[PDB]
C-alpha cells in the first residue's frame, strides 16, 4: 500500500465566455512540493464582481480549475493555465475540485 490520498469532489461546470470572456482570476500555487515532483496547482484568486463565472455562482473564489474543456491544469505552471483560459472559447467546461465530507454530520 503505497502513498496516495486523492479524494476531491471532482464536478464539471459549464461557463459561457461573455464580452470579457469568463471574468475570474487565477492563482499560481504549489500543490504537494516534493522538491521537483511538485504538482502546481490552478486555484481562483478571485472572481469579478459580475463576470460569467460569477453570475453563475457554481465556480468560486479559491476553487481549483483540476480541468478546464477537458485541459488539465494540473502540475502546470499559471503559465500554461494562463494560456488554457484564453485558448478556451464560447462554452467552457471547469472542472472544480471541492474537498469532500469524511464521517455523518448533523444538520
Amino acid at each position: 500500500g503505497s502513498s496516495g490520498s486523492s479524494g476531491l469532489e471532482l464536478f464539471p461546470v459549464e461557463l459561457e465566455k461573455d464580452e470579457d470572456g469568463l471574468g475570474i482570476s487565477i492563482i499560481g500555487m504549489g500543490v504537494g512540493a516534493d522538491a521537483g515532483l511538485e504538482k502546481l496547482g490552478i486555484f481562483v484568486k478571485t472572481v469579478t464582481e459580475g463576470g460569467a463565472a460569477q453570475r453563475d455562482g457554481r465556480i468560486q473564489v479559491n476553487d481549483q480549475i483540476v480541468e478546464v474543456d477537458g485541459i488539465s491544469l494540473v502540475g502546470v505552471t499559471q503559465n500554461f493555465a494562463a494560456t488554457v483560459l484564453r485558448n478556451t472559447k464560447g462554452n467552457v467546461r471547469f472542472v472544480i475540485g471541492r474537498e469532500k465530507p469524511s464521517g455523518p454530520s448533523s444538520g
